[PDB]
């Protein structure tokens, strides 16, 4: 079944539309018909086929074609959904809000404009990969370190402006942001920060410049489209020893997130901490039909097997320590008596793992800005599928771990998918990730997870848990759970959607946002 | 002498907005005629009175009575100029950038609302000082440490938007900043991140929330008046160990700079690194008469004089290491190394001075977060003045920091005031900060100083250097060296302005942000 036209634009206006953007980039860089499918979300939650179906996608080569762009989307009313490389495969794909939305794909600027080594940074378009950004850095032997998601097709870019997270000290990808380039919705170009001074040398070296600090409207937003960023790179250390600590029990999570939370407040865990339940972490290197036969969730009796095989807890707890020896056998000797009392507990470094093909060999290249492809085998855990996460925030306490764990791991088996969960911090904030691995291709399946993503939402809301990073077919029902003071801070970015974008042709329903012609 | 009405506003409308101040906080806290004084700008700049001259000071004592101020505000269409305590002393005070501006005073609104050890913050309302939240935290005992700008009698709210700055760790204070409550322009209340989920415990342990990254718009801004901001506190060390670094020669900041680059971009030094001029260190414990009975800039035999009496060189490095013994040792090795075969180098501690009132004495109580008035001394240094600084934004380069040295030492002395100076670096920012002392009584001084102000703007954005943070005077000639693409930021900020506030009653100028009504 074909997208519909977005509504209150005609067959007419679209074609002239779609013309015009040919005449901007060239016809081969429009797609349309069967060259549409790669745009679709490849995890499939809806059963409505008229739902969240990209009409087009238009390929531009520069800002200067994205600014024309922009003018033709005004003078049609036809609404764009930006994408970098529009890999956010968790979160919707390449896939808009709003059934009919054109597809603006930036994956064509590619140019890494600046590595800079001496002050560890880079100066990047939207198309750039992890992948690209590490090849460029090892082919010319700069001493930087990326921070890679779980995955290296993302954009460097794209990822940070949805407040993506990876596992080096570097790994709040927005916090480290420096100067963009942005195209606003009227199509005219701005600069932030230093960026604004002519001859400057400061645009990566000083996030402020000078007046309001605006880079932050432009991340999870539909207020501009971001042609340039600046991101800041971690200079090569003098040492890096990844390691797993493992926990016996599923009630160990308790008294693990209370040792956890004065060692990442104080910085002595110098990445994010994160803590993987057994089957998250088994479904890397291993199967369920390879412990168990059941159509089902498993049980406890498999666990156990499980864990004696592949050297795992309940509960797997990967970080790494970076920086000169001294520094590094300082943090550890703070880290392991930290845990060294807990009944069963198990300490290992590579070298004391006994498997070829292992869980903390895995982690490991992630902690050092290594992009690979791997990640996506966990999939396979029960034949083959898509994912969603839930991700709330939590202050970091024992209470609100084992809660959530409880809350979340009933709920999914309730609903036929085994609980894979884990409990990740980032300096002084908690979330437990709720990680579900569906049939994409059974509507029954679609069906079990829209509703169980439903009561995940309503039950963490209700206990003061809100999600930071939701899937387009969530944006609005995440939105409202933000409902201070009659919905006060969505009534604030829909005044300055309504200023920047008039016409409502960004991202209709990014964030929640929909401007005043479709709200 | 007396304040003109603001253009647009006639005696009348003045005079009922007034009289409905008086209703809202009490007549005991709407300041007028004589009491007015405290607002002006306690280090004048300008010789013509009619300039940055408030009409009066309402202080109210809650966010409900902000609000009902801003309604009224908006009512008679008369303007004003919020501070959280108004010591913005080197920037106009608590005066604002146009007269007849009404300044709004929440120094009453002083609660301490929330201090939480275990995650490190605190949740404050804008009239708290350092003063207030040190002796807080010191009598219920907390192990945490605050970040002071050297100014204890300041709001850790004011300072934080102003983009403010002290001398730990945690020294960018907006960027420690965590949730905040504002009164929009219109007198409707919003809160940021998690604080826009009812039931939230993440208010101050997460900034992004959901959506758009708002905080920062709030920041050196007229969008909105903050009622109440959360701040990271660092947790109290393992270790302490404040450090004083001596150069002979003027040219060694060439080199000095050159060696400082890697040790900040990598955290090597932990906190800001601030380098200072002798006659800057000097004025601390000394006045200019102790050396030198003549009216001019001192000459060469006295700055060796001064340095032989006092333990100074011609730049002093002050830094200090935190944590356990062996983590400070490991940095404390490489950054000695980085800095030993200069010649004519000094290394101290504090247990190396002579002297009883000594620099490092001083400097080591503002890196572990001490709150003192001591800084003001340089301020008596050619017998008592004022201050303005300029603080322009560079690469951390041995060139960047030689160039600006000579370029401004040069035309400061050239229009007679002693030179007193420092490099300080955040992180991978450089910053030549110009600190001029002048007799602001003497409308002669006033004149020169003014002249050469505009000088070392212009000069330094002809390099592309530009200011991060400047005085209600300098607001405009500021926003103006950010033209990149015929001043598109200022664009922006205007139609968010407009947006926010249509009757354009925020600090008309601020950041030269204007409204449609005055621009
Ligand atoms: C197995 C697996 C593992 C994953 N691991 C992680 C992980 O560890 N960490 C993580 O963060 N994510 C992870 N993800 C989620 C996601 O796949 C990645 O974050 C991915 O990198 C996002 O796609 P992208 O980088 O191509 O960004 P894009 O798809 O290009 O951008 C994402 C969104 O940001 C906005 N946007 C992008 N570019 C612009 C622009 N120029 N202007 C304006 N708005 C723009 C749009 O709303 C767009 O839809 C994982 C997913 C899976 C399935
Ligand atoms: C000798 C000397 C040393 C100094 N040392 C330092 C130093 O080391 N570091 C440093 O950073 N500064 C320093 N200063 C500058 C200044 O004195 C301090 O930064 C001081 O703390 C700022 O005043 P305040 O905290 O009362 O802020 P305020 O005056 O209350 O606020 C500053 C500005 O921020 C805005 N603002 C404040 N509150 C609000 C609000 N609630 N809503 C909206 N806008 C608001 C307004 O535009 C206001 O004018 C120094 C000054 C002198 C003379
Ligand atoms: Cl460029
Ligand atoms: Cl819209
Ligand atoms: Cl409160
Ligand atoms: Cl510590
Ligand atoms: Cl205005």
């Amino acid at each position: 079944m074909a997208a519909p036209l977005p509504e209150g634009v005609s067959a007419e206006a679209m074609s002239s539309a779609l013309d015009r953007f040919a005449r901007i980039v060239g016809a081969d860089w429009v797609f349309t018909e069967d060259k549409i499918t790669p745009y679709e979300d490849p995890y499939t939650i809806s059963n409505d086929e008229t739902e969240h179906r990209p009409y087009a996608a238009v390929a531009p080569a520069s800002t200067e074609e994205v600014q024309e762009i922009v003018r033709v989307a005004n003078e049609f009313g036809v609404p764009l959904w930006p994408v970098s490389r529009g890999k956010n495969f968790a979160y919707g794909g390449a896939a808009p809000v709003m059934s009919g939305t054109v597809v603006l794909d930036m994956n064509r600027m590619n140019r890494i404009l600046e590595v800079n080594e001496e002050f560890g940074y880079a100066l990047v378009e939207p198309g750039v990969s992890y992948f690209e950004l590490y090849d460029y850095i090892q082919e010319k032997g700069l001493k930087l370190w990326i921070d890679v998601p779980d995955v290296g097709w993302g954009s460097v870019v794209g990822n940070a402006l949805d407040h993506g997270i990876g596992y080096t000290p570097y790994g709040d990808h927005f916090a480290m942001q420096c100067g963009m380039e942005v195209v606003l919705p009227n199509g005219e170009v701005v600069r932030t920060g230093m960026g604004a001074m002519p001859g400057n040398n400061t645009w990566q070296l000083f996030k402020y410049g000078y007046g309001p600090y605006v880079d932050g409207i432009f991340s999870q937003s539909n207020f501009g489209v971001v042609t340039k960023m600046g991101i800041w790179l971690m200079p090569e250390p003098a040492g890096y020893r990844p390691y797993l600590i493992t926990f016996e029990n599923e009630d160990d999570i308790e008294t693990v997130t209370e040792r956890l939370r004065p060692l990442k407040v104080a910085g002595v865990i110098q990445n994010g901490a994160t803590v993987r339940s057994l089957v998250l972490d088994a479904a890397i290197t291993r199967t369920k039909s390879q412990y168990y036969d059941g159509d089902g969730p498993i049980p406890p009796s498999v666990a156990k097997t499980m864990m004696a095989d592949l050297d795992l807890g309940m509960w797997n707890f990967c970080g790494a320590l970076y920086g000169p020896p001294p520094v590094m056998d300082t943090l550890w000797t703070a880290i392991r008596d930290s845990f060294a009392d807990i009944p069963g507990v198990k300490f290992y470094f590579p070298e004391d793992r006994r498997h070829k093909v292992d869980l903390l060999l895995h982690r490991a290249e992630t902690m050092k800005g290594v992009p690979k492809l791997t990640e996506f085998n966990f999939l396979n855990w029960d034949g083959g599928g898509g994912h969603v996460g839930f991700s709330p925030v939590s202050p970091i306490t024992g209470k609100d771990a084992i809660k959530q764990y409880n809350m979340v791991s009933s709920r999914v088996r309730e609903y036929g998918f085994d609980y894979m969960g884990l409990l990740a911090i980032g300096w002084r904030d908690l979330h437990h990730v709720t990680v579900i691995v569906y049939d994409k291709t059974d509507p029954d399946e679609r069906k079990k997870l829209d509703e169980l993503f439903n009561i995940l939402v309503d039950e963490a809301a209700a206990e003061g848990y809100g999600e930071y990073r939701t899937h387009i077919r969530y944006m609005d029902r995440i939105a409202k759970t933000y409902s201070w003071n009659d919905n006060a801070l969505w009534k604030m970015h829909e005044t300055i959607k309504d200023a920047l974008d008039p016409n409502g042709i960004l991202a209709p329903g990014k964030s929640g946002i929909w401007g005043k012609n479709r709200r």
